[PDB]
């Protein structure tokens, strides 16, 4: 019930996305930072970094209009939303799949992380302090 585009949408608003857990504490921050200076870090509890960076791309989802270029540097999260499934086992996977079917135009883009891309960065920073 969606598909994603093979290039950035003109016009589209980009977000940055990106994710941090603690290892030890089970602490998290997940959030987005946007080329229109719009951003948002959200705290989670008892989590993973995988979790993170989908919960990351369900914020920018949440935020965002019906057309969207999202980056994130989770190979994890692309292969979910990548392969188009019509319902996970997971709740959270659930919530971002009705997310995508809402909007008009999707495109997710990977980047590696903590290779002086901007905008990745930008969000990296913000998500990582403090954790
Ligand atoms: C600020 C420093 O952060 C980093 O250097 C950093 C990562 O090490 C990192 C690792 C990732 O992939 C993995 C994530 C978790 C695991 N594990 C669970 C299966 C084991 C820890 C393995 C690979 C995915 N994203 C990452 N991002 O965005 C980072 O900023
Ligand atoms: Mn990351
Ligand atoms: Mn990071």
């Amino acid at each position: 019930s969606y598909q994603l585009e093979k290039e950035p949408i003109v016009g589209a608003e980009t977000f940055y996305v990106d994710g941090a857990a603690n290892r030890e504490t089970k602490l998290g921050k997940a959030g987005y930072v946007t080329n229109k200076g719009r951003q948002k870090v959200v705290p989670l509890t008892n989590t993973t970094n995988q979790k993170t960076e989908l919960q990351a791309i369900y914020l920018a989802l949440q935020d965002s209009g019906l057309e969207v270029n999202i980056v994130t540097d989770s190979q994890y999260a692309l292969g979910i939303i990548q392969a188009q499934p019509d319902k996970s086992e997971s709740e959270l996977v659930n919530q971002i799949i009705e997310q995508l079917i809402k909007k008009e135009k999707v495109y997710l883009a990977w980047v590696p992380a903590h290779k002086g891309i901007g905008g990745n960065e930008q969000v990296d920073k913000l998500v990582s302090a403090g954790i």
